[PDB]
């Protein structure tokens, strides 16, 4: 804008573009996101003003919300790296387990807070998880799937990642619960551990089937109500479940146990962020500093 000097493009979302920018005045360096319209639905404009009050050490702070000229600009505190780039940078050696554990622990604290305040993230992915030199990791880019309804995509079109999407969303459940964020985090935890996306689907059905091939095609026994889901088809192939020992080696039993609870098919059986924080896997959690090359 006129009060911000754009340093560079931080990212191109399907719904908005993100810039690293300096407040010509406060001298502060921030992440500026301009959102796409007739005047942007006020229904969200009030929903956004809510996230502004949602402050926690593991949630990227929303500093300012500026509504003007058909554009909505979200001003966020700036962090230097995201988890996707960090994992790519650590692919050769892998992120040390104590750091993986610290990150998972902090993200769960962030979610327990969001969830206790009736706020769902809805689109957790490594790219939306920001880290700094002090060992913190923060939830970013929350709601963008509840504002502009269900539009086409984006200008020149960009492929949305389905890899972290919960099965109930893929099966057409219209009402997401806090459980979809736990699922996404479980997928991310597995990914930090194996250094490979857990369910790299390239279509909604391929995403769903990759989940079924690994966790077994769900049925009424493991997921009461699943065969009544909107997009469920009796014709889905029936795959047996694989052993977690094979899915996230060499993760220890404490980790595999927590992961299995984060990946339960039934949203109602899936562990809550709060309960996950009490899992034995975090008995020896610490806060290591990552090796960040900026
Ligand atoms: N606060 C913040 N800092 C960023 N720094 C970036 C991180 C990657 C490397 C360059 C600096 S991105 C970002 C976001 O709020 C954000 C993130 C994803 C999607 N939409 C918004």
């Amino acid at each position: 804008m006129e009060n911000f000097q754009k340093v560079e493009k931080i990212g191109e979302g399907t719904y908005g573009v993100v810039y690293k920018a300096r407040n010509k005045l406060t001298g502060e360096v921030v992440a500026l996101k301009k959102i796409r319209t007739e005047g942007v639905p006020s229904t969200a404009i009030r929903e956004i003003s809510l996230l502004k009050e949602l402050n926690h050490p593991n949630i990227v702070k929303l500093l300012d919300v500026i509504h003007t000229e058909n554009k909505l600009y979200l001003v966020f505190e700036f962090l230097h790296q995201d988890l996707k780039k960090f994992m790519d940078a650590s692919a050769l050696t892998g992120i040390p387990l104590p750091l993986i554990k610290s990150y998972l622990f902090q993200l769960l604290q962030g979610l327990a807070f969001c969830h206790s305040h009736r706020v769902l993230h809805r689109d957790l992915k490594p790219q939306n998880l920001l880290i700094n030199t002090e060992g913190a990791i923060k939830l970013a880019d929350f709601g963008l799937a509840r504002a502009f309804g269900v539009p086409v995509r984006t200008y020149t079109h960009e492929v949305v990642t389905l890899w972290y999407r919960a099965p109930e969303i893929l099966l057409g459940c219209k009402y997401y619960s806090t459980a979809v964020d736990i699922w996404s985090l479980g997928c991310i935890f597995a990914e930090m551990v194996t250094r490979r996306a857990l369910f790299p689907g390239d279509s909604e059905i391929d995403q769903l089937f990759r989940i079924f091939r690994t966790l077994g095609t769900p049925d009424e026994v493991v997921w009461p109500g699943v065969t009544s889901m909107p997009d469920y088809k009796p014709s889905f192939p029936k795959w047996a479940r694989q052993d977690f020992s094979k899915v996230v080696p060499p993760l220890d039993e404490d980790g595999r146990s927590l992961l299995s609870q984060m990946l339960h098919y039934d949203p109602n059986k899936r562990i809550s962020a709060k309960a996950a924080l009490a899992h034995p896997f975090f008995q020896d959690v610490t806060k290591p500093v990552p090796h960040l090359r900026l």
